[PDB]
């Protein structure tokens, strides 16, 4: 199973930005958002995985083959904007880590990131599998560090428990809450996960399809459960480190290493930036591969990979030339990603409730309703954010 490197999206630089900023600025009051977004992601990623197993096709393929041509065109275009926002936080997050490790300007950090992403693009599994394992080592261990630091930091349990009750903290809190949902419920994974499980069967029977669904549901929840524990711990450690005090540039990724200083000591700066670098490079490489697959499913053709790697790279250089804050752009991209979630959910909820698509593996009616409740929740939360951002 070499497809495990796609699991870095739940630990991409977007999660680092939203977790650290959420704790530093709003303390523990956003823990419930991470728990909600992680539970929503378990349901959605199971439906996506069950769609590929039951139907044998990925979600963009089904839209292309079943829905009218103009609707398929609109769905491919909005899927490309999702890939732009997704790759932006991951590519810029890698460039930021280059600056944290070498002091190199953000422009040259992106130049280095570009050459590296172009090099990984045309590599086979022989030279990539050791890199995938090395990335998984840094990110897992930096996640274990937060799981250990969240206990050693002695957090205020009264504020931690209160943080699991849904509450907003002004206008900027809904903005960051929407960003936390997009950082966990990622639209590009909704399309991609259906493609990772398609064509993965051996005897093409119902009993075998039910077997792959059972194994997937246990594997998804086990990994998603660990990712949620890490994300909550990272926000809790960030809250216990910065919130309530007045630390300069609190929440920014250039100072986030201080969250692990009591545990790692003088090594907290390098190990954080190394984990952020491996996270950004692998997610940006997987994201480029995923966008090529999503376009092929929607349109029947695709642009060459070097051209896609080039187009998705321009906004990162534009943002750097604009002098914008990298951590603030990482959050904004996650916010934009959450506005693409309802578009991905509607065909997922419809297709997995169809017998001519799923066969005997039609989704249970209870989980179809929970999915539509999740979709309505995210549509309502995206609308309230757009309401305050436009005024009133
Ligand atoms: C991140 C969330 C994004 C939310 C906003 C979504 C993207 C907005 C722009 C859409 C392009 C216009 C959509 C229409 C697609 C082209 C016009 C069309 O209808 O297709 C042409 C023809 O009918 C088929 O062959
Ligand atoms: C769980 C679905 C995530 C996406 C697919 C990754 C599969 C990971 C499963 C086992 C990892 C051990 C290596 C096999
Ligand atoms: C523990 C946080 C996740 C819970 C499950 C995700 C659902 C998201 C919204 C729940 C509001 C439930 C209403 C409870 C009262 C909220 C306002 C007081
Ligand atoms: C087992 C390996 C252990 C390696 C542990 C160290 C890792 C250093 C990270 C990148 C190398 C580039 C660092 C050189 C860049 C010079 C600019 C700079 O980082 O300045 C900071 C300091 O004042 C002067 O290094
Ligand atoms: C993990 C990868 C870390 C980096 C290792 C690959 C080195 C980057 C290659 C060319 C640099 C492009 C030009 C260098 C930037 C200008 C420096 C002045
Ligand atoms: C394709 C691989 C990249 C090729 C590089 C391989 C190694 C050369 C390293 C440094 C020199 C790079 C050129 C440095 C010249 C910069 C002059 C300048 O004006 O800097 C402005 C800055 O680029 C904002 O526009
Ligand atoms: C403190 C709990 C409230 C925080 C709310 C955020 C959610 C965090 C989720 C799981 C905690 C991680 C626990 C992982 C256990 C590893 C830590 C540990 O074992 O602590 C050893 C230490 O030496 C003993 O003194
Ligand atoms: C089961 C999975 C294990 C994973 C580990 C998850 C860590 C969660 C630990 C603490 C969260 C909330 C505990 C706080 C209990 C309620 C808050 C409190 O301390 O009481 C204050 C009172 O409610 C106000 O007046
Ligand atoms: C799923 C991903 C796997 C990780 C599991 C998440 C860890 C904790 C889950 C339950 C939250 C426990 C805390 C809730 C009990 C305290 C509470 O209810 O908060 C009210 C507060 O005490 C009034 O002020
Ligand atoms: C091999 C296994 C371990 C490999 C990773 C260990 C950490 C590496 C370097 C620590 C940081 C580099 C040394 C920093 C010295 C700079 C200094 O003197 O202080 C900086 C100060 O914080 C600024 O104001
Ligand atoms: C803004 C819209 C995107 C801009 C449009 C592209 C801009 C040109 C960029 C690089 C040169 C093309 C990449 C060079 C690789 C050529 C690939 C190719 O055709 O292969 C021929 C030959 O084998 C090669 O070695
Ligand atoms: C077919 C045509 C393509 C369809 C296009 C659909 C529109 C793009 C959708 C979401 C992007 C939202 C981006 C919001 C930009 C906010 C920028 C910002 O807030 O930053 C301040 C500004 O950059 C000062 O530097
Ligand atoms: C709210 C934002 C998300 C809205 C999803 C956009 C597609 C909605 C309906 C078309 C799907 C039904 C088409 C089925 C046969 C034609
Ligand atoms: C706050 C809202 C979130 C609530 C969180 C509740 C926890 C549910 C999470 C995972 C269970 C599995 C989800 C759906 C798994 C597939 C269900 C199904 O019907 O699949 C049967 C068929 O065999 C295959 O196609
Ligand atoms: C609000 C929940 C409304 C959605 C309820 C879905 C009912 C269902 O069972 O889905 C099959 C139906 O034909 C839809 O495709
Ligand atoms: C948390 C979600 C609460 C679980 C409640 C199940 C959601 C539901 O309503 O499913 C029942 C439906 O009426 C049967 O078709
Ligand atoms: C600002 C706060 C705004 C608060 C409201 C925001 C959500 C409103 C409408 C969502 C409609 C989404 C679709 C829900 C319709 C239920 C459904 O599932 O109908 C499809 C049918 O089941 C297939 O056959
Ligand atoms: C910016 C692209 C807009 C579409 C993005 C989908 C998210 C839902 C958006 C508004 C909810 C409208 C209904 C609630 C009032
Ligand atoms: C009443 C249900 C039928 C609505 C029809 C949907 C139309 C517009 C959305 C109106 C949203 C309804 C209530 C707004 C709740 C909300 O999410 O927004 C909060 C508001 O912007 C500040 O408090
Ligand atoms: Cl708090
Ligand atoms: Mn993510
Ligand atoms: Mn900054």
């Amino acid at each position: 199973g070499p497809w495990v490197i796609a699991s870095i999206a739940y630990m991409d630089p977007g999660n680092f930005a939203t977790n650290i900023e959420g704790g530093a600025r709003y303390g523990y009051s956003l823990l419930w958002v991470i728990l909600a977004a992680n539970l929503m992601a378990m349901v959605i990623q199971n439906l996506s995985a069950n769609l590929g197993i039951a139907s044998g096709r990925n979600l963009p393929e089904l839209i292309r083959e079943r829905w009218p041509r103009p609707l398929v065109w609109f769905y491919w275009i909005q899927a490309e904007l999702v890939a732009m926002a997704t790759d932006l936080a991951e590519f810029l997050g890698a460039a930021l880590a280059i600056q944290l490790l070498t002091g190199l300007p953000m422009f040259w950090g992106a130049v280095v990131t570009g050459v590296v992403t172009f090099w990984l693009l045309n590599l086979q599994k022989r030279g990539t599998r050791p890199l995938e394992l090395a990335v998984g080592a840094f990110v897992l261990m930096i996640g274990v560090a937060y799981l250990v630091q969240v206990v050693l930091a002695r957090p205020d349990l009264a504020a931690v428990g209160a943080g699991f009750v849904p509450r907003l903290q002004g206008p900027g809190s809904a903005y960051l809450a929407v960003g936390i949902i997009g950082a966990t419920v990622m639209p590009h994974v909704i399309y991609l996960h259906s493609a990772l499980t398609q064509g993965r069967i051996q005897t093409d029977t119902t009993e075998e399809k039910r077997r792959l669904v059972r194994l997937n549901r246990v594997d998804v929840i086990a990994a998603m459960g660990l990712a949620g524990l890490i994300n909550m711990s990272m926000l809790a450690v960030a809250a216990a480190t910065f919130h309530g005090k007045n630390v300069e540039n609190a929440g920014d990724l250039t100072t986030a290493y201080q969250t692990l200083t009591p545990l790692l000591g003088p090594a907290a700066s390098v190990l954080f930036a190394v984990a952020l670098l491996a996270s950004g490079l692998s997610s940006s490489a997987v994201g480029t591969m995923a966008g090529d697959v999503i376009m092929q499913g929607f349109m029947g053709f695709h642009i060459p990979l070097w051209l896609r790697r080039l187009i998705t790279m321009l906004p990162a250089f534009i943002v750097i030339l604009l002098g914008m804050d990298p951590s603030s752009v990482l959050i904004l991209s996650q916010v934009i990603l959450c506005f693409g979630v309802p578009f991905a959910l509607v065909p997922l909820l419809l297709f997995t409730a169809r017998r001519d698509v799923m066969g005997a593996l039609v989704t249970r009616r209870s989980f179809t309703v929970i999915g539509w409740v999740i979709a309505v929740i995210i549509i309502a939360l995206n609308g309230y954010l757009l309401w305050e951002l436009l005024g009133g």
